[PDB]
Parts: C-alpha cells; sequence; structure tokens
C-alpha cells in the first residue's frame, strides 16, 4: 500500500533511533555483566530486546507502505563509562527518541495515517516507561547512595 | 434497627478518619512506587486497602442503624515530602484515629451497643498493628541509617 | 519526566471526578445492599472499584509527570433517596465526567502528550460503558415497571 | 452438474428470504441487547446465525448446480419498534419464507431434484421451529403480561 | 447517549461498506470452494467473518448513540470471474473502505467522539491487514506463477 | 585479564562482520515475509538471530580481555532486490566473514590465545553451515526452477 | 598408548597446579564459612570441586599415556588473611596456571598430541572463567566498598 513519503521518512528516523538504542543498551548490558552488576545487566538486556521488537515493527510497517527500511546509517552511540553515566546516556537517548516520536505522530495525523500513528503511540508508551525506569534509578542513586545502589544490583 | 444518635455520630467520625487514611496512604504508596521504593509502596498500598475495608464496615453498620454515612466531608491529609516525614505523618494520623476509636468505644459501651463496640475494637486492633509497624520503621531508620533503610525497601 | 502544567491540571480535574464517583457509587452500593437489592449493590460496588482503578492510573501518571496529585479536594456527592434517583445521580455525574474527559483529551493532543491522551481515552471508554448501563437501567424501569425492576435486582 | 433453471430461481428466492432474515434478526438482537433485554438478544442472535447457515447451504447448492447465487438483491427488512412488533415482524417474515419453501419443494419434486428438495425440507423444518418459538412468545406476552414477559428476558 | 448526527452518518457509511464486504467475501469463498481451491475458500471465509464482527460493533455503537443502523441499503458487490479478479475486486473494495474510514475518523476527531474514533481505528487496522494479504497474494501470483499459486491453494 | 591488542582488533573485525550480517539478514527476512515467502522469512530470521548470538559472545570476550567492543562502525549492507540476489548477497558476506575468521584464528594461535581461537572456531563452524545452506538454496533454484523454489517457501 | 615424555611432564605440572588450587580453594571456602561469609564459602567450595574434576581428567590422561601421575609433590599454597587477599591469592595462582597451560598446549601441538591439547584447552577455558570471576569480585570491592561487599556474601 503506497504510503506518504514523509511518513516513511519519519518511520525511518524512528527506526534509526531504535537501532542506536539496541546497540547502546546491548553494550551497557554486557558492560554491567562484566562488572558483576548482573541485575543491571539483565534489565538492560531486556531493554535492548524491547528496542529490537520496536525496530522489527517499524521495518515491517515501512515495507508494507512500499518504502525502503534504512538499517545502514547508524547514528552516534552514547556509551557511558560508569553506572550513573550509562543511565544518563540512556535517558538522553530516550528523550531524543520521544521528541522524534511526537513529531512523527503529528505528521501521521495530518496525512491521516492513523495506523502508523497507533504504532508510534505504542512505541512512545514503551519509551516513556523506559524514561520512568531511568529517572527512578538515577533518583535511587541519590537516595540510597551509589555504593548501596550498586550493591543492590549485583545479584539478579 | 434504629441506632443511638451519638453512636452514629461517633461512627461517622471514625469513618471520616478512615477516609483521610485511605487517601493519605494511597498517595504515599504511589509516591514510594514512583521513587522506586517498591517495598514501602506495596506495604503502604496494603495499609490503604485495610482502611478501605474498615470504612466499608463502618458504612454498612451506620446504614443498618438507620443513619446517613458521611462520605462528603474529607479532613486534612498529612502528606510528607520524604520517607521519614511520610512515616511520621502516617503515625500522627493513626494516633489521632486511636484516640477517636477509644472515645467511640466508651460511648457504645454506655448505650449498650455492644456490636458496634466489637467492630470498633477490631478496627482498633488493626490501627495498633499499623502503629507498631510505623514506630518500628522509624526506629529502624535510626538503627541501620536512612540510606540502608531505603535500600532495603527498593525491591519487593 | 516534566509534564505540561495544564495537562497535570486536567489530570487532577479528572481525578477529582473519579474521587467523587468512588464515594458516590460505594455509598449507593451499600444502600442498595442494606435495602435487600443485592444485585444492584454488587453491580454498583464493581462500578466503584472500576473508578478506584482509574484514579490509581491517574495518580501514577501525575507523579510520573512530576505533578502533585490532589486527593484533598472532594466535590459534591450526588446521593439519591430511591433507586430511580440514585441511577439518575450516577448518570448526571458520568455526563459531567465525560465532558471533562473530552476537554482533557483535546488539550493532551494540542501539547502532543499522546500517552496521557491514550490513558484518558481508555477511561472515557469505561465511562461510556457505565453511561450505557445507567441509561439502560432507567429504560428498563419504564418497560418492566419499577416493582418488577426492583424484584429482578433483589438476588445477586 | 447443470441444474434446472427454475430450481435455481427458486433457490435464489429462498436465499433472498434468508438474507433479509439474517439482517432483520441481527438488528433485532442488537436492539434488544441495547435495551437490556439480553435473553431476547441472545436468542435472536442465534436465530440470525441459523439463517446464515441456511444461506451458506443454499449458496453452495446453487454453485454446484452451476447457477449464480444472488447476494445483491436485498428485499425489505421488517423492523419493529418494540418487542411485540419485533416478534410479529419476525413471524410475518417466517410465514412468507415457509410459503416460498413449499412452492420450491413442489417444483423440485416435479423435476426430480430430490437432493434440492431434501435441503429445502431441512430448512423448512428449522423455519417451522422458529415459528413455534415466535408464536409461543406472543402467546406468553398475553398470558403473563408484557411487563412480566420483558422482566423474564432481561438476564440470560 | 445522543451522538453527533454526522458521526452516525459516517458510521452507517462504514457499516454499508462492511455489509458489501461480508457478502462479496462470502460468495468469493464459496466460489473458491466449489472450484476446489479450498485454502483460498477457507481464508476468504475468515475474511467474511471478520467483516461480520466489524459490522456487529458498528451496529452496537450506532444504537448506543441513539441512531438507526442501516442494514437495508446494500451497495454494489464486486464479484470476479477468476481468482486474480476476485482478489483485485476485494482489494478495490478495501481501498474504498479505508478511504471512508479515514474521512470518518477526521470527523470523529473534530467533534471529540474519541470512542467512535478508536473503534474506527481498530477496524482500519484490520482492513490494512486485509490489504496487505491481498497485495501479497497478487504479488505471489507473479512470483510463483498462476498455476503454482492455484496449486498451493487447493488443499487446506 | 588484559588481552593481546591485535587479538582484540581481530575480534572487533569479526564483530563488525556479524553486525553487518545481523541487519542484512533481518532486512532480507522481513522482505521475504512482506512478499509472502514466509518459510524463507522464518529461516532468514533464524540466521539473523544466530549472528546476534555470535555478536554477543564476541562482545563478552572483548570485554573480558579489557578491550572496547566496536558497535559504532557499521560496514556496507548487501541488500538484494530479488530472492536469488538476496541469497548471493548473504553468501558473499559469509565468504568475507570466513576469510576474516581464518586470519584471526592464525593470530590467536601465534600469541597462544587458545580460548579466543576456540570461540572463533565455533563461529566458523556456524558460518560454514550457513554457507552450505546458501549454496544449497542457489543450487535448488537451478534444479527445480525459481517459481517452484518460491512456491515451496510460501508457507512455514 | 605410550605418550610423549615431555607431554607427560607438562601434564604432571598442570596436575601439580590443580592440586595446589584444590587445597587452597577448599581452605579459603572453609575460612569464609567460619567467618559467616557463606556465599563466598559456597562459591569457593564449587571452585575447589571444579579443580578436583580437572585433576581427575589429568590423572586419567597421564595413566592412559603410560606415565605416573604425581600426587606426591604439593607446591606452595597461597592462603590469604582477609577476603581481599584470599581472592588475590586465588587470582595469582590462576594466572600462573594459565601460563603453564599455554606452554603445555604449545608442546602438545608440536608433537601432534591433539587430544591432550583439547583437554588442556577445556581446562584453560575453565580457568579463564575463574579469573573472570575473581577480577570481577576484586572490582566489586572497589565499587560497592568492602563492608557492602562482605555484607552481600553473608547469606547464600
Ligand atoms: C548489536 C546488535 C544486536 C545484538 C547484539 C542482538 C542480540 C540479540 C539476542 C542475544 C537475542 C536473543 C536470542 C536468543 O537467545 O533467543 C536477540 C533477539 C532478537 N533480536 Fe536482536 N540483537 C541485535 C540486533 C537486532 C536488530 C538490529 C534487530 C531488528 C532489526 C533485532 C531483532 C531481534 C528480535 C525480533 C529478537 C527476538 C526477541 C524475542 O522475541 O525474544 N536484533 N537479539
Ligand atoms: C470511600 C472510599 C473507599 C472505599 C470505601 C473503598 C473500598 C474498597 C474495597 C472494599 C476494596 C476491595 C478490597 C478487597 O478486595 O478485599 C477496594 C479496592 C481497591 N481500592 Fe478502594 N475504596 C475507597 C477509595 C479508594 C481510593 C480513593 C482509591 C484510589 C486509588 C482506591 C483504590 C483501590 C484499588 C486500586 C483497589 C484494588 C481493586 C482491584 O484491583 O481489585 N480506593 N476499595
Ligand atoms: C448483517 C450481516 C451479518 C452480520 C452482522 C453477521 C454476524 C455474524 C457474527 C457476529 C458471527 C459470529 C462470528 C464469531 O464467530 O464470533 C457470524 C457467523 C457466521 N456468519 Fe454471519 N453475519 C452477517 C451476514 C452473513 C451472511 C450474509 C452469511 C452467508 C451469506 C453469513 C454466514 C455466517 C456463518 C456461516 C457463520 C458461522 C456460523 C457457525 O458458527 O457455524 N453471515 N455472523
Ligand atoms: C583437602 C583435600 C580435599 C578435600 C577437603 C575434598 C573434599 C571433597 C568433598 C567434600 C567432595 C564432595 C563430597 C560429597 O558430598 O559427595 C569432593 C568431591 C570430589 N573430589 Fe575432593 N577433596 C579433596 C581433594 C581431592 C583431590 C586431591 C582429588 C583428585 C585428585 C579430588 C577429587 C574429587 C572428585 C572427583 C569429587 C567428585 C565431585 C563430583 O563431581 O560430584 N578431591 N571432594
Ligand atoms: O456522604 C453522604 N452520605 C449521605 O447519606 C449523603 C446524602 N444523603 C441524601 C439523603 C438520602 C436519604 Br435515603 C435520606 C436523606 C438524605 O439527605 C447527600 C449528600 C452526601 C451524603
Ligand atoms: O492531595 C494532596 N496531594 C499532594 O501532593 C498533597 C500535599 N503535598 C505535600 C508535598 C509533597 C511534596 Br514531595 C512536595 C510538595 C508538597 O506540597 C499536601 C496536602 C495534600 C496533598
Ligand atoms: O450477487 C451476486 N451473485 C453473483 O454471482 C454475482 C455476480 N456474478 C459475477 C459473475 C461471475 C461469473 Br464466474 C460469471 C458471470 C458473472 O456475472 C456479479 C454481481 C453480483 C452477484
Ligand atoms: O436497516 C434498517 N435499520 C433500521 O433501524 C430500520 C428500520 N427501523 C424501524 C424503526 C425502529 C425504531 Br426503535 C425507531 C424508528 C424506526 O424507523 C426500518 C427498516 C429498515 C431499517
Ligand atoms: O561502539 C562502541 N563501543 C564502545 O565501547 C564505545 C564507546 N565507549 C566509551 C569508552 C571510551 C574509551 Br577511550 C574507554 C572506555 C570507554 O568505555 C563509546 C562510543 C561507541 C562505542
Ligand atoms: O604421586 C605418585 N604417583 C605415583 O604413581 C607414585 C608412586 N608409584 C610407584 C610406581 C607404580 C608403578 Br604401577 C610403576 C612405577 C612406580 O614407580 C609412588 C609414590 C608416589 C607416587
Ligand atoms: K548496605
Ligand atoms: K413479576
Ligand atoms: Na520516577
Ligand atoms: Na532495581
Ligand atoms: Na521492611
Ligand atoms: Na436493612
Ligand atoms: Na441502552
Ligand atoms: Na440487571
Ligand atoms: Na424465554
Ligand atoms: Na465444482
Ligand atoms: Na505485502
Ligand atoms: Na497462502
Ligand atoms: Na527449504
Ligand atoms: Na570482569
Ligand atoms: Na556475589
Amino acid at each position: 500500500m503506497k504510503g506518504d513519503k514523509k511518513v516513511i521518512q519519519h518511520l525511518n528516523k524512528i527506526l534509526g533511533n531504535e537501532l542506536i538504542a539496541i546497540n547502546q543498551y546491548f553494550l551497557h548490558s554486557r558492560m554491567w555483566n562484566d562488572w558483576g552488576l548482573k541485575r543491571l545487566g539483565a534489565h538492560e538486556y531486556h531493554e535492548s530486546i524491547d528496542e529490537m521488537k520496536h525496530a522489527d515493527k517499524l521495518i515491517e510497517r515501512i515495507l508494507f507502505l512500499e518504502g525502503l527500511p534504512n538499517l545502514q546509517d547508524l547514528g552516534k552511540l552514547l556509551i557511558g563509562e560508569n553506572t550513573q553515566e550509562m543511565l544518563q546516556c540512556d535517558l538522553n537517548l530516550e528523550l531524543k527518541a520521544t521528541k522524534d516520536l511526537r513529531e512523527a505522530i503529528v505528521h501521521c495525523e495530518q496525512v491521516h495515517d492513523y495506523v502508523s500513528r497507533d504504532l508510534l503511540k505504542d512505541i512512545l508508551e514503551s519509551e516513556e516507561e523506559h524514561i520512568d525506569y531511568l529517572e527512578t534509578q538515577l533518583g535511587l542513586i541519590q537516595k540510597v547512595g551509589l555504593e548501596n545502589y550498586l550493591q543492590s544490583h549485583m545479584h539478579e
């Protein structure tokens, strides 16, 4: 079904954000596991898988609309070097991702692509859940202290 | 069955205290959950449900006694700004509530409304259990430190 | 995640309506049980629980958006004196609720808070189901007669 | 297998009656459900489904006999404005349907299409059962009164 | 609950499209079965049932909104004479249906009938899934050839 | 445990090939699914997952050796426009990957990193299985013809 | 089957290292249990058993190759005096073990004793896993602090 060219461009932009997030979260997961923070490692692994599932749905939608999914142009990964910075890097990425999701939804609404809008709304709900998790973890570091926060994430 | 007018007034006063407690405990529960202190959030949620069940019984008793349950007047919620204050706000409310329960029981006894006394005694037992929990949490903060206390309430 | 101030005010307004409905439906439920109309009491009890669940979701969203949920202000309960009036009181409350939900959704759309819109739309779907239930009960009273209508709601 | 041209015309007339009945019974079902007469709504839904099954068999037989099943020409639906009228509308349709079935069977017998006759006989047995149901309900309205009759069909 | 007059007109227009699709798909299903292409026949039967379920939901919504569901006016069925035409006839009908769904959603949004919009959006998702299936079948006829494509749809 | 710098560079080169293959095979999978060739889509999906698992093991090994896994550089994806070209693009990538695996094993052996050698040997075994699959599919297309080959990959 | 003399000497050197590790890890295990650090005690017990299993396989190989397994000569145990030192003592022993394994594999390869090489490679993989565990524990001490680290290893 021929889709709106600019909708397809938005979908490819959201896809690109998901492709960044997949790799950033996967690497953060394996860094945390390497450091013995296996509860963080496991949670971040599931965050990466969730992004993989969003990217799948976006690829499938682009193809149905007769566009070409762009899996080639990988943007900048935000890789932290300590737990607090890794969480902040994930949060910064998610905040960019939700800004792009909102702009894409606006355009879907204007050209009446209501199914594309609904997919993007579902993705946006998942990313706002991720923002909640991230903001909460950063708050917990402040409340319980870094050493306790890390201690509580050693064991899965 | 026509009940004593002042018994009904006493029951409506206890119900008013329970209505405050429901909302105060529910809000504290959701604040703790938002902050990631999910063991506190869950325990406080169960406190709120317990007050809901007490309010239900009071409403049912008032109607059997041919009175009008007062769900319209809501007194002042005591909302803390951090974990220590929230626990103290709950404890301050509970101590007011047990004072009012004791005065209500005195009056039921004097007009021979022994069934209402028995209900109020059961509610009082629950409120004293809640006081014990609250006093114990405040003591633990002193014994293990606030940071450890909070750490121990992150995970259910 | 910092939300739009006016979204939060709308969410608190909706929460305010839900808090009225919780108490109004709970009281109506217990009145109907006291009168031996236990099928009405059970159904109205589940309406009250449904509003509690909506209130929970709203409180949770407000906190995520870094607002203060308002559980302190309780508006006017509409309590009937007989079954027909109680049903009409519930219907009047629900018509106000859905008007306010629609205005809140307009605003969420304008500021691109698509997740708050989606929550409010789900609540609106539940309230329209409640409106259908209430309109249908008032119509059944006309079709079968008040005495038959009440008879059919004696046993659960 | 080439069928008799007039048999196929008869089968298409029967099919035409079933297509009216499907829609008429389906709309009546959903009207009764909307009014809270769920027992009537459920029963009328099952009547609609049964006519769908008859239409299916007629379509299949016509195609086997190398005719064109007419799903395009929808005759007049008889929709009532209250329960008694809806039942009477269904009954009037059924009495027309059984008259056309009998005429179709006469012709099948004359041209030795005994398999088409057997199918129409089975459909006719179903339609006479539906007539029994409808006549019985109209008789019950008189025997128990309309208010009781409707009361007995509120709940499934 | 009194609905917007033009919403109701749009819902009846969507319903009319569904009623065409029910009959068109059912007839195509039974033609394919008659030809021994039972896998196509079974799939097309399920498409017809899906349209039956959408029609049901639209009828229910129109009645709740105090409108009259139009099951009397049946538009033009697009019936093909071979597999390739039957699939293209279904796709042509689906593309008109989605145009009409988009225009209905625009109006629902303008008058704040967000629950009707949500219903139409769900139906639109189902119709886009049907378009995907249909476009894919026409593409497979090209990629595997017509004889293979038909061969692969003989047996369930 | 600090690893040999050139081993880590080889591991990152292998990881780079796996990252290309993940995306290429995932896109090919979803292209085949969009075209209705779901058996090809499923098989190619499982090849993508396999490469994901290889990439995971490489990331973990590089971190253990105190290197930085390179998930930022993505080389050129080879995306075909039809089934034969897609298979040949996968085969070309695999043949580059196995060449690079062999050079890396030579260097692991020279510096006595026998565990890295063993991991790369296991990956090489998987890639030679993939080469077998691809070469075999290309041979089958020649033996049974493209139309039959695609027909046999329509259904899982 | 008569083995290479120097291969057997290498196997006996590896066995010598395993015999040290068995005793060193078993004593550290029982020290940690005595101190109430039972999670460390259990984990170190399992490391000791793993070394027992490697020693068994080496003894079995030496005897097959017609050599005499040396269980008489026990080298210097590295026993720590606190948790940090004990983990470091284990790590120091493991790093010497892996050096000796690599040198043994070199010789096995040169004289074509590929089965002995394979056994030593499997042991080497286990010892590198043990090095990963130890380095990770020493890193956790730095990140969570010694008091938290020990706290986390009190209970199993
Ligand atoms: C650094 C790149 C990637 C890594 C390291 C990676 C890793 C993984 C792993 C380890 C799994 C679990 C497999 C299993 O054990 O069953 C997985 C699953 C999956 N991946 Fe990836 N992946 C990557 C990229 C992608 C991309 C780019 C996509 C889509 C475009 C994707 C889509 C999926 C899907 C759909 C699943 C299945 C999840 C489920 O339902 O359980 N992945 N990935
Ligand atoms: C007059 C005030 C209230 C009364 C009398 C009341 C009563 C009840 C009762 C009897 C229950 C079921 C307990 C059980 O299953 O044993 C319940 C459940 C619940 N209440 Fe309330 N309640 C009130 C107010 C509230 C408020 C203001 C909230 C705010 C969120 C709330 C949230 C809940 C929730 C989330 C449940 C669980 C429902 C479920 O998932 O089953 N309640 N309430
Ligand atoms: C107003 C038009 C129609 C409506 C609203 C309607 C509605 C329905 C519904 C809701 C179902 C059950 C779906 C489920 O399983 O949940 C159904 C089943 C069915 N319909 Fe229809 N339908 C319509 C027209 C037709 C027509 C015209 C035919 C044949 C030409 C037909 C044949 C069938 C059959 C064979 C079944 C399955 C019966 C069984 O359970 O064995 N329907 N219909
Ligand atoms: C201080 C010296 C040692 C101690 C305290 C020790 C202790 C133990 C214990 C407690 C068990 C498990 C007993 C059970 O509950 O079944 C065990 C198992 C075993 N030990 Fe030792 N051991 C020592 C030395 C050795 C040596 C020198 C060897 C071989 C060279 C060895 C080989 C084994 C084997 C093969 C097992 C079987 C465990 C399994 O796979 O289930 N041990 N040892
Ligand atoms: O919280 C409240 N509890 C109440 O009973 C109530 C109200 N009662 C209405 C009423 C009902 C009867 Br039957 C007889 C007299 C009468 O005034 C009105 C507003 C708020 C409340
Ligand atoms: O219903 C109510 N919801 C509320 O948030 C609330 C109150 N807030 C206390 C508070 C908490 C924080 Br943290 C930051 C500021 C602040 O004022 C007080 C009374 C009643 C209510
Ligand atoms: O209700 C209807 N039943 C029908 O068969 C039908 C139509 N048939 C199309 C057709 C198919 C073939 Br193969 C050969 C001739 C032919 O006309 C067209 C419109 C409406 C209907
Ligand atoms: O397709 C049709 N949908 C309909 O509602 C309908 C008809 N309705 C009769 C009716 C019922 C009521 Br209650 C109120 C007004 C009213 O006119 C009659 C013929 C055909 C149709
Ligand atoms: O693909 C990537 N793999 C990575 O490790 C990585 C990054 N690492 C940050 C980093 C840099 C240095 Br210098 C030392 C330690 C360190 O953690 C940053 C961007 C992209 C990537
Ligand atoms: O650790 C030890 N391993 C051993 O095999 C061993 C000993 N074996 C004596 C022996 C047995 C045979 Br059969 C053939 C030759 C031979 O000298 C004696 C003392 C200590 C050890
Ligand atoms: K601690
Ligand atoms: K009666
Ligand atoms: Na939070
Ligand atoms: Na956590
Ligand atoms: Na506790
Ligand atoms: Na009573
Ligand atoms: Na109704
Ligand atoms: Na009822
Ligand atoms: Na009946
Ligand atoms: Na045939
Ligand atoms: Na397609
Ligand atoms: Na198929
Ligand atoms: Na195959
Ligand atoms: Na490590
Ligand atoms: Na540990």
